[PDB]
C-alpha cells in the first residue's frame, strides 16, 4: 500500500558558493515517477501538462504530493512545472529548481579541506507508510564534470535512502512519525591557488624580509627596528586578513597554524636584534655570535618548517 | 468558549546570526491543532489536503486562524502548507517557516555577552477569549544541538505562554483585546576565538612590540621614535577595526575598555621614552633609573591586569 | 458625505536605520474604521475576514480602501490582512505592515543632528470629497519608548493631518482634487557614542601625539619629521574615512569642521618644526624660543577650542 | 482611427543615485486617459476599480493596455493600480510606479559632469497605427527640485514624443512596427563638495606635504626621503581610492588629469632632490640654488596650475 | 510532425557584468512564432491578448509551450507577456525578459581577456520530435555591436540551433530524450583603461621609485631601507588588491605575472642593496660598482620587460 516513487534528479550547474554563510546554489531537474491508477488520456498519447494547467488537475482529485528539500537556507526558486500522464497510471512529475543549499562544514584544515555539496530530498505530509522512495540516481555528470567553479569535484555522486524519525509529529500520528529521505552527496576539494598568493606567499616574503636584518650590522638602528616593525605589522595584518573568508569558528586552521609559525619567525628576528642591543657592551667586537648563526639559524629552521607544512596537508 | 491550540515547533536550524542588524535566521516545522466541528471524510482515513487545496476549503467555510510571528525583520518564507482534517473534528495546521528573526540583544560584555535566540508566536485577528494557546512544546534538540555556527548553545530551550494587551483594539472590543504568546527561548553563548585572533592577540603583541623600546637605551631617537608613533598608530587602528563587527551603540564593551587599557600602556610607554629625552643631557651615564624600572614595571602592571580581565567576564 | 475614517497606528518598532541612503524600516500595525451601512452578522459578534477571503467580499462590491504609504522606498512588505464587518455598520481593515521609509534629512550637525521618522499615509483613488481622515493615534509609546536603537528617540509621536493637491489629476478632476494625508512624526537624536571611539578620539590622541614633536629637541630631524608626516597622513585618512558613513552631499557637518581644525593644528605642528630647522644656525644656542612657547601656546588653543565645540552642538 | 492616448506623470522623488552601476530610482504617479465608449456609471460620478477588481473588469473585454518603461533595470515596482471610468466614454488609468532606471552616462568631466534622469515610456503589444501618445506632462516640480543627495536639480523637466521602429516585429507585423514612445528628461548636475573633501584637497595638502623637503637642507637623507616616498605612496593610493566611485571606464575624467598633475609634483619632488643627492659634493658652498628656486618654482606652477585647472571645468 | 517553432529575440541592453560571480544581466524581448490550429478572430484583424488574459486562452486547450532559458542564475524578471491568435493558425508568443545569466568564463588574459555573454533558450516538456526551433534572428545591433559600459561589443550576434541530449528522460522516453536549443553568443573584449591607472601604473612608478635607491650612496641605511621595505610592502599589497575583482580561481592571469615581475624587480632591488651592506669594508672605494651599473641595469631590464609584455597580450 506505500506508493513507491522513483526520483531522477539531474544537476544542471553548482554556482554562488560561498563559504562564510556555508551556502551553495544548486540548479538543475527533478523527476518522481511513481505507478498510479491507469486512466484515458485523450488519444493513446501521454497527456503533458505545464504549470498552471496542473491545478486544474489536482482539483479533480489527482494526486500530486508536494516535495520538499531539507538542507536548503529558504524557499528555493521553483522554475517550470509539468505532469506527464501515461494511460497505463504511471504519473510523472518534473520540475526545475534553484535553492540556495546549506550542509554543516569542517574548516580544520582550512585551506585542504574536503566538503560535501549535499541535497536533501523528502516529502511533506505523506510518511514512509504512505509514501516510499523506491530509487535514486543522480545523473549529475556531462555539465558537472567541469570543475573550475572555484573547487575541485572529486568522484561521482553518492545517493543513499534512509527513515527520518520527527518527534514533533508524535503526537499527531502514533507509530507514523517517519519519513522516507533522499540524500545526494558530491565530494569536493578546495583549489588553494588564490590563497597561496593572497596568504602564504605574503607571508613568506615577509619572512624573507624579517631575516635580512640579520645580514645588516651592529648597524643603524633605525634600519633593524624598521625592519622589525614593517615585518611584524604586515605579518599581524596578514593575520587578520587571512580569516575574513572563514566564519567565526573556534578552531584553529591548517592556515592559522601556519600564520602563527610565520608570525613566530618575524617577531623572533625583532627580539634577536633587540637582545644583541642590550649585548652590544657584553662582547663586543665587530659582530656578534647570535648573528653569526642567525643568519642561517633562521631560514633553516623556517624552511624546513614549510617543508614539513606543505608534505603534510597534500 | 475559547479553542484551546496545542502548538508543537521542530526547529531544523538556526543560521545567520548578524550581530550588527540584531537577527538571527530560524528554519523550521509549525504545528497547530484544535478540536472542530465532526465530518465525514473519505474513507475512515484523515483527509490531508496540501498547498494550494487548502485555500479551497475556507472559502467552503473551514476554520483556519492566522498564525504571526511578532519578532521577524520582515515576511517569513512560507514553505509547504498542509491540513489534516479529521472526522472527529480536530484541525491540524502543519507548515514549514524560515524567517529572519529578531531580539533585544546586549553587547556590554563583548564577545563573552550571553543572548536568547527568541520566538516570539500569536494569532493574528482573534484574541485570548476566542483563541486560546494550550501548550507548547519544542523538539528542537535532535538537530539544533550541533552549534558550531558561530555561537555556543547551552541548555534546552524555554516555552512561556502568555497574554499581551493591544491598546490599538480597544476601539472594537472594550476588555477583550488581550492575545495569547508562545514564547521559545534558546540561550547561546559566544565564541571567543575569532576576537582573541583579530584583536586580542594583535593588541597584545602591539603592547609587547610597544616596550621593546625600553630595552634599546636612550639610543638613537629615531628608533624609539618610530616604535612610539607606529605602535600607538596601529593599537589606534586596532580600536577602529575592533568595532566594525558590532551595531552603532553608545555604551562601552569588555573589548572596548580592554583596548583603552593597551591603548594606555603604549602611549605611557612613549611619554615615558619622550619624558627621558627631555633629560638626556642632565644626568646620564648610560639609563635612567626609569627606564630600568619601567622594564619591569610595563610588563608586571600589564600582565598582572590579563589576570584580572580573563578572571573576570568569565 | 464624504466618509470620515479612524486611523490608528501601532509601531512594533523602528530599525535599520541607513544615514547613507536617507532611508529607515519601521514594522507595525494599522488599523482603519469607518461607519458603512448596517448588517446582520452570523451571530451578534463581529464577522472576522481573513488575507484570503477578502477577495470574496470586495469581488462582492464590498468598499474596502487601499491606503498607501508616501515616504517608502519600495512597495511595502504587507504582511497579514483581515477584516472586522460589525453588525452596526462600522468596518474595520487591520493589516500589519513592514516598509522602508524614507525622508528629507539635514546632515550638517552630524553627529548631533535632529533627524524626524516621518509616515505619511494618504489613500488612492479618493480623495477628500470622497474620503477623509477624522483623526489619528499613535501607539508608538509602549514598546517604542525604550530607546535602544542607535538613536534616542526624544517624545511621543506628532501627528498632522492636511489636505494636498496633485496636480496631475486637475486635468481629470477640477476643485475635486485633494487628498487627505495623516503624518506622524518622532523626532530623535543621534548617539555620539559610536562617533567618539571612531573619529573624536582617534583625532584627539592623534594631535595630542602631534605636540609630542615639541617635547624633544632641535634634535633628530628624522623624528620630528617622523612625528610629523605621520601624524598629518593619519589625520588625512581619518578625515577621509569620516565621511564614508555620510551620503556624497556638500556641505560641511560638525564632524568636518572639527576635523579641519584637528588637520590645521597636526599640520602647523610640522611646518614649526620646518621652521625652526630653516633657523638651525643663525640664532642657535639650545632651543628656539618658538618651541618653549608651542609645548604651551597649542595645547591651550587646542584645549579651549575643545572646550568651546563641545559646549556647543550639546 | 489610432486610439490617442493623453499621458500625464507625477515625480514623486527621485532618490538611489548610483554612479557605478549608471542607475537611479525614480518614484511617482502616472496617469493615461484615451476617450472610449460611454458609459452609465452608478449615478453621475465617475466609476471607480481599484487594484484588484480591474482584472475581472479587462476579463469582460475591457480594453486596458499594458504601458511598459524602456531603460528600466527589472521589472519596476508596481504600487496601486485604479480605474476611472468615466460617463463619456473616457478611461484613466492611474497607478504608482516604483523603478530603477537607467541611462547612459559619459563622466569625462568628473566630478563637474551633467546627467539627465531620463523615462522613456512606451506602450506594449499596440503599435502606432494602434496606439499613439496625444501629450505628456511631467508634473514633477512640486517635489522632485528639492535635491539633497549628492546631485543638483538644475531647470525644469523636457517632454518629447517620438515613434520608434523596432525591427523584430516584422516578421510578425509586416510594415506595422512602429510604437510611440515618451521620452522624459531632467538635466542635472554634480556636487564638488565630497570630492574636494575627500580627494582635492587632500591631494593639495599631500602637495602642500611634498614641497617641504625643500625647506629642510642637503640634510638627513632620511627625512627627506621619508618626505618623498611617504608623499608618493599617499597620492599613489589616492588616485587608486578616486575611482573606485567610478564604472571601470576607459576615458581619464578631470579628476583623473588632476590626481596625475598632483602626482608628477610628489614625485618630481622627490626626483629633484635625488638629484641634488647626486651633486652634494660636486660644486657645494652651503645650498644647492635649485632648492632655492625650487621653494618658488615648485608653490607658483602649482597655484597657477589651480588657475588653469578651476577656471576650466566651471 | 514536429511543430516548427521560429524565434526572434530583440536584445535591448547588456548591464550589470560581475566578473566575480560570472554572471551578467540581460533585459530584451523575445518572439516566438508557430504555426497552429486554424480559428475564427474577431474580425479579420489578428488578436491581440496581453498578460492576464493568456491564462484564459491556455485554459480552454490552447497549446502554449512553455520556453526556458538554461543559463539563468535565477526565475528571471518576466515583463509584460502578449498573445497574437490568427485566424489562419499561427500563434505569436511575445514578451520582455530580465534574467541573470550566466556563462563558463577563462581569466587566464586578464585584463586582455576575451568573452562571450551568451544566452540559451531551449524549450520544456516538449522534445525534438514534438517541438523544433526553425530560425532564429537575433536583432541586437540597434542598440548594439558599437561598445557598452564595462566592455567593447565587438561584432553583431552569432545564432546556433543546436539538440540538447539529456539522459534523465531515457527511463520515460526512450530515443526521445532530445531537445532543440537555441544559442546566442555576443563577443566581447574587457577596457584595460580602469586596470591600467589602478594597478599598472601604480606597479610602474612603484618600480620607478624603488630604483631611485641605486642613485644614494653606500648612504645613509636607513634611507635604502626605507625605500626597500616601503616599496616591497607596496608591491605586495598590489598583489592582493589587484585580485578583489576576481574569482577564487587557481590559475594565473596576465596581471599576476606582471606583478611577479614587478616584485622582483623592487625585490632584487632590496637585494642589492643588501648586498653592498655586506661589502662596505670589503672592497670599498666610495660606491660598489654594482649600484654604479645598477643605475642602467635595472632600467633597461625593467624597460625591455615593458616592451615584451605590452607587445604580447594585444
Ligand atoms: C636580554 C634580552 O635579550 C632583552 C632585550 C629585549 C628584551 C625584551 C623587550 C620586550 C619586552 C616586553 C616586556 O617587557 C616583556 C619582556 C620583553 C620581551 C623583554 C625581555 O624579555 C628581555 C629582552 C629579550
Ligand atoms: C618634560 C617632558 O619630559 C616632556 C616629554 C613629553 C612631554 C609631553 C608630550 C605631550 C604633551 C601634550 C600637550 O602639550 C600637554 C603636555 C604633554 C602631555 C607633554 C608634557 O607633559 C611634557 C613632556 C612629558
Ligand atoms: C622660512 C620657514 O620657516 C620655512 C619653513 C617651512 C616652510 C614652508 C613649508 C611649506 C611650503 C609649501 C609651499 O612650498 C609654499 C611655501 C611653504 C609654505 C614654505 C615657506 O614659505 C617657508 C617655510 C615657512
Ligand atoms: C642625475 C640625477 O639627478 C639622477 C638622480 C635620480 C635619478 C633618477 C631616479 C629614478 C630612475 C628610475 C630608473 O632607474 C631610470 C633612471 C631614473 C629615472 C634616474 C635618472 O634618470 C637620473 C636621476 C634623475
Ligand atoms: C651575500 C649577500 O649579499 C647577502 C646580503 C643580503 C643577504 C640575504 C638577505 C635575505 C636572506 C633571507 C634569509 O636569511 C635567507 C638568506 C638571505 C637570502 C640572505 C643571503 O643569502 C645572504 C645575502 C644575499
Amino acid at each position: 500500500r506505500p506508493v513507491d516513487v522513483s526520483v531522477s534528479i539531474f544537476i544542471n550547474k553548482i554556482y554562488g558558493v560561498n563559504t562564510l554563510e556555508q551556502t551553495y546554489k544548486v540548479d538543475g531537474y527533478i523527476v518522481a515517477q511513481w505507478t498510479g491508477k491507469p486512466r484515458k488520456t485523450p488519444g493513446d498519447k501521454p497527456l503533458i501538462v505545464e504549470n498552471t494547467q496542473i491545478e486544474r488537475w489536482i482539483n479533480n482529485g489527482l494526486w500530486v504530493p508536494a516535495l520538499e528539500f531539507i538542507n536548503v537556507v529558504g524557499s528555493p526558486d521553483t522554475g517550470n512545472k509539468r505532469l506527464m500522464l501515461f494511460p497505463d497510471g504511471r504519473v510523472i512529475y518534473n520540475a526545475r529548481f534553484l535553492g540556495s543549499f546549506s550542509n554543516d562544514m569542517d574548516f580544520r584544515l582550512f585551506p585542504f579541506d574536503r566538503q560535501q555539496f549535499v541535497l536533501e530530498l523528502e516529502p511533506f505530509s505523506y510518511n514512509n507508510q504512505q509514501l516510499r522512495f523506491s530509487d535514486i540516481q543522480v545523473y549529475t555528470e556531462n555539465i558537472d564534470n567541469e570543475e573550475i567553479d572555484e573547487w575541485w569535484i572529486r568522484g561521482k555522486a553518492s545517493t543513499h535512502i534512509s527513515d527520518i524519525r520527527y518527534d514533533h509529529l508524535s503526537s499527531v500520528q502514533p507509530n507514523q512519525n517517519e519519513f522516507s529521505r533522499i540524500t545526494v552527496r558530491i565530494d569536493a576539494v578546495r583549489k588553494i591557488g588564490y590563497f597561496v598568493i593572497q596568504t602564504y606567499l605574503p607571508c613568506i616574503m615577509t619572512v624573507i624580509l624579517s631575516q635580512v636584518s640579520f645580514w645588516l650590522n651592529r648597524e643603524s638602528v633605525p634600519a633593524r627596528t624598521v625592519f622589525g616593525v614593517t615585518t611584524v605589522l604586515t605579518m599581524t595584518t596578514l593575520s587578520i586578513s587571512a580569516r575574513n573568508s572563514l566564519p567565526k569558528v573556534a578552531y584553529a586552521t591548517a592556515m592559522d597554524w601556519f600564520i602563527a609559525v610565520c608570525y613566530a619567525f618575524v617577531f623572533s628576528a625583532l627580539i634577536e636584534f633587540a637582545t644583541v642591543n642590550y649585548f652590544t657592551k657584553r662582547g663586543v667586537e665587530s659582530v656578534s655570535k647570535i648573528d653569526r648563526l642567525s643568519r642561517i639559524a633562521f631560514p633553516l629552521l623556517f624552511g624546513i618548517f614549510n617543508l614539513v607544512y606543505w608534505a603534510t596537508y597534500l
